[PDB]
């Protein structure tokens, strides 16, 4: 869906704040600070998941640029491995979130964020 | 869930661009110059809608800057309306997938991109 390369470079990086986004503002919450509501948590769990499937259609052939390093294509099997591990800890997330248990979320939201630092420290800049 | 204003702007122009290539992507299809597989309008449809109801909550007190016209501040009832009619024009063009019909899909589509427009035109510097 890109013209050229740079859209794809805008999109994955646009994906990426807004996950961070709607993962970072839980940390309040998981750590205490912020009252857990457990459907506002499952709602934002929910958005989450949505966009923490859209980065990885934007690494296609080609769209080589922005932070990410060559190995992501070089590498394919590895980076894909790297993603649905993460996605894989979306869905764990997820089911916390649905669950209502402030213990299992804050169990799954670490386990989530050790995958976005473990992609990040391999495969970008 | 913004440390600073910026942050705010920040995200809303992530959340926008997410949708102008969920949104935008479609025209080859609407046109006809792509194929119409109604599965694939469907999903895409469905992540448009999540991204759609995102912007929003980013335009709070205080996060006046970017392409961001004041007016979206002091003129808050009339920005409300544009952006539930925005998102009432994203029911539809749901439905329209839902119901796997292109006509229907591509009439849709249009009320969409003038909601899309008719905001700008007011509130986009
Ligand atoms: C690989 C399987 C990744 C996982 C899992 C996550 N991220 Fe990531 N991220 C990745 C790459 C290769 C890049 C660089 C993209 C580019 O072309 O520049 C990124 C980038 C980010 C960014 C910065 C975006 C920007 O505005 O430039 C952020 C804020 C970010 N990623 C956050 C993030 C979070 C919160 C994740 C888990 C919830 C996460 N990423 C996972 C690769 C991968
Ligand atoms: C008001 C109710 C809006 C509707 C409906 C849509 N958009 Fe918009 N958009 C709006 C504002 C006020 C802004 C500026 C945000 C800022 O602080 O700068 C925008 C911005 C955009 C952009 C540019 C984003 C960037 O990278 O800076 C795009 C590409 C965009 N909007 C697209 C877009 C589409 C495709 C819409 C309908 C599907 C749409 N917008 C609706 C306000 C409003
Ligand atoms: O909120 C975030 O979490 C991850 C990482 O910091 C977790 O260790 C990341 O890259 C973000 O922007
Ligand atoms: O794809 C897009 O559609 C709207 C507008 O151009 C429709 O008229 C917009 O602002 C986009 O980025």
């Amino acid at each position: 869906q890109f013209a050229k390369p740079e859209d794809a470079v805008k999109y994955r990086q646009s994906a990426a704040t807004l996950m961070a986004s709607h993962f970072g503002r839980m940390t309040p919450v998981v750590k205490g600070q912020a009252p857990y509501d457990a459907a506002q948590i499952k709602a934002n769990v929910e958005v989450l998941k949505t966009l923490s499937a859209l980065p990885w259609a934007a690494f296609g052939p080609g769209t080589e640029g922005g932070d990410a390093r060559p190995e992501i294509w070089s590498d394919a099997a590895s980076f894909k491995q790297k993603q649905q591990a993460f996605q894989d800890n979306i869905v764990k997330l997820s089911a916390a979130a649905d669950a209502g248990d402030l213990d299992k979320l804050r169990a799954a939201f670490g386990d989530v964020g050790a995958s976005c630092k473990a992609c990040h420290d391999a495969y970008r800049k």
